[PDB]
DNA sequence: GACCACGGCGCA
DNA sequence: ATTGCGCCGTGGTC
């Protein structure tokens, strides 16, 4: 059913590549082919090959389009079945699965993934008949966003190398200097990266009464949480805090990231990973720039280390209250839609109250601490977590939840409706209709249903912030190009941009605009940007 | 080496 | 009884 001819192949044609690795930036392209009618052409010269290409049509477009783009080629990614998986379902996040349930095998042969991506998309595209919402998607937001995204992975983003370099010998004596302690207080050295090492010496050997257990093993938990509730039994619970925090940030940014500057970019290129979220969000793969530290002090001399080219600015902009907007306009509840129109910020409201400071005193690490509060208990934290969380009575912490729903009453009531036909359907889905499907809805273990149900309502929520995203992504784009500016990172509901100092100011002006008007809500969409050398100084 | 489950923890 | 991610060591394979 499969004939072969000679590499040259006709447009449109749906292409199938393979990498040395999985990393676009970094792979070597050992094989390229297409398919188109029922025949299959492999290109002899797969580096050669990818000029006469128009367009980078199939499974992972954009990946081919990102080592295009690193080769001096403007090739565009364009239809990609992976894509179309996605919005059917988002569990549908690799090429493996997406073949299994579709129509074939992924393989490593090139012919073969040609042959594969167009049969998918075929299969797929049928899928699709009459899903006008997910059509729409597909159109107006994910086929061109990877696109976007392409740009954004093969241009990259500047790190400063020499810094983290150093830091890393200074945080490297600091390290020494709390596990030497660690081991003065236990009275004996042993692995402290060793969480059941460290699990004897806490709870058997010096006598701490244990808090909790870890989930699969039953285990006692060593957490960060379970060492500040035991922070003042003894004095090596302090120090493994810091030691914890320091290893975590040299181990995972300090030190990794140096070594993945690409060398003909001087760079670090992250990959931006378009269908791997249950809710239609992005994530950031190999190297993650997505969870770059930002909350404590070596967390933000970190940061710093992201800047702009010479001659440039980093501009970072970060939608206001996402999700808490998101949620007014999915509620429709009065009091939230007016918070908004108030002017108000429900973040710095609660970092007030928990600190016991007026609004006006609230700083941003105060603020964040908020945040956390909010979401988690608007997505289902408990009384229990919350007044440990705190620290406060079991019962203020009961009162805050109960006040929080009561001061908006539509919130309640929209979660309910948004299970109840979750539960029928069998699915939720966001504003502009993505899906998610949620079948434990009805699980008859109270433990996995309600689980289910917190997944299932919080979708909505974080998944239409996330199309808002990805739309304001689509629309900002171009301009920026022909603005002579870049689009270098996306954090869910935040952009990080790189414009020539001269244009800094208007690319900032711009941004901001299409972000805040991207898709006009009950609530207006506010964006708070920042202009800077570094990450840090532009948030 | 290469990979995996876990417990942990960085960010949104 | 927050949700959604990806990456790091440790232990234990293969
Ligand atoms: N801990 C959490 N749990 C659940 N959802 C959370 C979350 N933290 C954030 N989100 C979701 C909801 C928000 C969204 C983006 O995170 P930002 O930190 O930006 O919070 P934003 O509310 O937008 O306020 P801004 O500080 O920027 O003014 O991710
Ligand atoms: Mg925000
Ligand atoms: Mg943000």
């Amino acid at each position: 059913a499969l004939e072969e001819a000679p590499w040259p192949p006709p447009e449109g044609a749906f292409v199938g590549f393979v990498l040395s690795r999985k990393e676009p930036m970094w792979a070597d392209l050992l094989a390229l082919a297409a398919a188109r009618g029922g025949r299959v052409h492999r290109a002899p010269e797969p580096y050669k090959a990818l000029r006469d290409l128009k367009e980078e049509r199939g499974l992972l477009a954009k990946d081919l389009s990102v080592l295009a783009l690193r080769e001096g080629l403007g090739l565009p990614p364009g239809d990609d079945p992976m894509l179309l998986a996605y919005l059917l379902d988002p569990s549908n996040t690799t090429p493996e699965g997406v073949a299994r349930r579709y129509g074939g095998e992924w393989t490593e042969e090139a012919g073969e993934r040609a042959a594969l991506s167009e049969r998918l998309f075929a299969n797929l595209w049928g899928r699709l008949e009459g899903e006008e919402r997910l059509l729409w998607l597909y159109r107006e937001v994910e086929r061109p966003l990877s696109a976007v995204l392409a740009h954004m992975e093969a241009t990259g983003v500047r790190l400063d190398v020499a810094y983290l370099r150093a830091l890393s010998l200074e945080v490297a004596e600091e390290i020494a200097r709390l596990e030497a302690e660690v081991f003065r207080l236990a009275g004996h050295p042993f692995n402290l990266n060793s969480r059941d090492q460290l699990e004897r010496v806490l709870f058997d050997e010096l006598g701490l009464p244990a808090i909790g257990k870890t989930e699969k093993t039953g285990k006692r938990s060593t957490s960060a949480a379970v060492l500040e509730a035991l922070r003042e039994a003894h004095p090596i619970v302090e120090k493994i805090l810091q030691y914890r925090e320091l290893t975590k940030l040299k181990s995972t940014y300090i030190d990794p990231l140096p070594d993945l500057i690409h060398p003909r970019t001087g760079r670090l290129h992250t990959r931006f990973n378009q269908t791997a979220t249950a809710t239609g969000r992005l994530s950031s793969s190999d190297p993650n720039l997505q969870n770059i530290p930002v909350r404590t002090p070596l967390g933000q001399r970190i940061r710093r280390a992201f800047i702009a080219e010479e001659g440039w600015l980093l501009v970072a902009l970060d939608y206001s209250q996402i999700e808490l907007r998101v949620l007014a306009h999915l509620s429709g509840d009065e009091n939230l839609i007016r918070v908004f129109q108030e002017g108000r910020d429900i973040h710095t409201e609660t970092a007030s109250w928990m600190f016991g400071v007026p609004r006006e005193a609230v700083d941003p690490l105060m603020r964040r601490a908020a945040k956390t509060i909010n979401f988690g208990v608007l997505y289902g934290m408990s009384a229990h977590r919350l007044s440990q969380e705190l620290a406060i009575p079991y019962e203020e912490a009961q009162a805050f939840i109960e006040r929080y729903f009561q001061s908006f009453p539509k919130v309640r009531a929209w979660i309910e409706k948004t299970l109840e036909e979750g539960r029928r359907r069998g699915y939720v889905e966001t504003l502009f209709g993505r899906r998610r499907y949620v079948p434990d809805l009805e699980a008859r273990v109270k433990s996995v249903r309600e689980a289910a149900e917190r997944m299932a309502f919080n979708m909505p929520v974080q998944g239409t912030a996330a199309d808002l995203m990805k739309l304001a992504m689509v629309k900002l784009f171009p301009r920026l190009e022909e603005m002579g500016a870049r689009m270098l990172l996306q954090v869910h509901d935040e952009l990080v941009l790189e414009a020539p100092k001269e244009r800094a100011e208007a690319v900032a002006r711009l941004a901001k605009e299409v972000m805040e008007g991207v898709y006009p809500l009950a609530v207006p969409l506010e964006v708070e940007v920042g202009i800077g050398e570094d990450w840090l100084s532009a948030k």
